[PDB]
């Protein structure tokens, strides 16, 4: 598995990519079998695929940004955890997210489950 | 209460860290269901049943003083989870230490925590 170390800059790595909006990239980054959880709560999204059509529907448009606002935090088994801050127009509203993703890496280095947690209660007008 | 909403976890659990940074041993412990676990770090086998949490939060918080703060907000879902990220200052070797953690946690019917998951290792672990 991934070292702790490593966690911490594939991690990173995930949200440099979401900021430049690099779908593709994005999408190679997870396993074949991997599942995503966004928000934690809804039923996973499971395959190839369906992960691309997810991304490519929340970040399409462009005007996504995204940064980590804290440490990622890793563990000594394949996983981490980080906070970060999503930033998105919602119907001419310029908004803010704030966002937790808990992830755990296979023996390869790709993501096998993503978890995102956040609601309605971590969202604002900016 | 029954299973907490979105904003009824992120009070719960930022209570949670004033009472890790008060150092109330007992307060802790009414919160955790009386059958809960604790993965702390995440990777180590779980602690189960609020015995065994009272001697882990005793042992972390029972010597030297522990302080801890919110370094952002509480992450809520709407099936009675969260997460949250703090820091943790302490000593190490006679100096002051910090250490960046984010804790997951699951929610049961009764508003009292069922599951913990703290996230850190050593390279959240920070001095000078
Ligand atoms: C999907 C989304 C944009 C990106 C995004 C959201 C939420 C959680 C995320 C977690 C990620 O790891 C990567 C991207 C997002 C927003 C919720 C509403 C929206 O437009
Ligand atoms: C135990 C500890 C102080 C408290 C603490 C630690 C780590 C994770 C935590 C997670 C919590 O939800 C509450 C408290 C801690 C530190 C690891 C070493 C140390 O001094
Ligand atoms: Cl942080
Ligand atoms: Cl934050
Ligand atoms: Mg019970």
């Amino acid at each position: 598995l991934p070292t702790a170390q490593e966690v911490q800059g594939l991690m990173a790595r995930y949200i440099e990519l979401v900021d430049v909006g690099d779908i593709e990239a994005i999408v190679q980054m997870y396993a074949d079998d991997a599942t995503v959880e966004d928000p934690f709560g809804q039923p996973p999204i499971h395959g190839r695929e369906q992960i691309a059509a997810f991304y490519r529907q929340g970040l399409g448009g462009g005007k996504v940004r995204a940064c980590l606002t804290g440490p990622v935090r890793a563990s000594h088994n394949g996983c981490g955890a980080m906070p970060f801050r999503v930033e998105m127009v919602w119907n001419g509203q310029p908004c803010a997210l704030d966002v937790i993703d808990v992830m755990r890496f296979d023996e390869h280095g790709r993501i096998q489950t993503m978890q995102a947690y956040w609601s309605e209660v971590n969202l604002s007008v900016r």
